């Protein structure tokens, strides 16, 4: 079986309302990255493609993903280009790992149901 793109928005939204739960994790990835006034005008020469949890509800609450590895890939292309930019030692770093741990746990009994 499989989800259709239809039944996306029902079965993975839970897996991204428990990112927007973990606080303060969830705070630096809610927003795109805004490198003028975050302090941090480098950023769009490291990272090339940005992700942030704004952009991944708006395109699950409007039809834009049609299979779940689209909603998947996004969610790692977020966690990647923050492990990306930011130093191990990091509060933005450390965040980003536990939102991944929180989203593993949380998208695996998905997938697996399947
Ligand atoms: C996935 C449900 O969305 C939220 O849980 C949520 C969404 N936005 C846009 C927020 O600013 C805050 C939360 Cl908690
Ligand atoms: C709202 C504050 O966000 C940040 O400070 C921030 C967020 N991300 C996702 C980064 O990669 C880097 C920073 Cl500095």
């Amino acid at each position: 079986k499989i989800f259709k793109p239809e039944e996306l928005r029902q079965a993975l939204m839970p897996t991204l309302e428990a990112l927007y739960r973990q606080d303060p994790e969830s705070l630096p990835f809610r927003q795109p990255v805004d490198p003028q006034l975050l302090g941090i005008p480098d950023y769009f020469d490291i990272v090339k493609n940005p992700m942030d949890l704004s952009t991944i509800k708006r395109k699950l609450d409007t039809g834009q993903y049609q299979e779940p590895w689209q909603y998947v890939d996004d969610v790692w292309l977020m966690f990647n280009n923050a492990w990306l930019y930011n130093r191990k030692t990091s509060r933005v770093y450390k965040f980003c790992s536990k939102l991944a741990e929180v989203f593993e746990q949380e998208i695996d009994p998905v997938m697996q149901s399947l």
